[PDB]
């Protein structure tokens, strides 16, 4: 039963704000959202089996003029895949991606997606979480905002 | 010992539109383009073996001012990795990515690439295709625009 | 003991010029950086065992007005994953990504990341390397700029 997970964002709990925050609302059993041998605790994917896993995340940001105004036109759309654990409580970034975007002008719709992927050694007990800026601009669709992991091979 | 695929764009045709369409011309036996156990049917990567596959797509877009007196003020460069089948035949997006761009500047060259990847459960018979907007802006090189998949493990 | 590598950028040595270059300084022995059954030489990841490998790279560019000014208003922020050989002086592009960005004044901070991935057939003696434009704008953090590979299955 090789470990893996593909979590999709749960808009039914999308926090407001523009500052860097951790996302804790994800789906694990519906649509493309699956999970196995791994446990999820409010946007905190816990590893139960040691191994080399490939981790990835796809976060889509969007804004339509019809939704109203945004604090500032110069945005910083960032995504951070973080690892946390009992021994190491502090957060450490495994991957970082994103871009500054000027969403000014009279344009009606603005969109931008970010993707990151990497190969990492994970020990049971360690947890991966997703931190992003401007969580209010996140796209709610499961094909738009998601993150996952899957074991590729055992640790030597 | 496991199926896989890496298809590269075949600009043999002349897709000159702006609306989102379904790319149907791909290579499977040239350069890096390859395939094993999987079958290609006019832009349709058909799965001939159940199991979990990692899907990925890289789409490059570019534009030159000389191709002028044509709107490239507001652009929506998007990519969609859709899945179809016999049952569950209605098109369902597995992954979405892209960005809005303003390529009306005095710059002689504009470029932007999109990348998406994810871990998915697939059953034999199901198909995977690629849909993008502004297909006439696609970069033809085999290293710029491509998509693919490879089985990571069997379904439990 | 499947072959793999996750290499992180070594800030120390990084071209301060404005030309596109091959990055030749990466870590393989600290932080998330790691390598197994592959050899890092002169910034090139040499394949020591024939097989199909998944290859990836994540490149982050950034700029703070305190660091001075950009070389030009409309920058080309690109990455090329290249394959060369220890036997013949051949050089081929496997993947390409990036985009043109206007980082002219205004904002106090500019950021942009690119990500590429792909399934490739590699043989012993072949080497994977990274070329980027605007190397002086590279983000030196290990979670920011890195590239890697891992064998998924043997050839044939
Ligand atoms: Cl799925
Ligand atoms: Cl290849
Ligand atoms: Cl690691």
């Amino acid at each position: 039963a090789q470990p893996f997970a593909h979590l999709t964002i749960n808009a039914a709990s999308i926090p407001s704000g523009s500052h860097k925050v951790t996302l804790s609302s994800w789906y694990h059993d519906r649509g493309w959202a699956k999970i196995s041998n791994m446990t999820l605790s409010n946007g905190k994917l816990r590893v139960n089996q040691d191994g080399f896993y490939y981790l990835y995340a796809n976060i889509c940001f969007r804004h339509h003029e019809t939704s109203g105004s945004v604090p500032t036109d110069y945005l910083q759309l960032m995504v951070y895949v973080v690892k946390t654990s009992i021994k190491i409580p502090s957060s450490h970034n495994l991957m970082k991606g994103g871009s500054t975007k000027n969403w000014s002008g009279n344009s009606e719709f603005h969109f931008y997606s970010i993707n990151v992927g990497g190969f990492f050694k994970l020990r049971a007990g360690e947890e991966i979480s997703i931190q992003v800026s401007n969580p209010s601009l996140l796209d709610p669709d499961q094909d738009a905002t998601y993150f996952g992991a899957f074991k590729v091979q055992d640790i030597d």
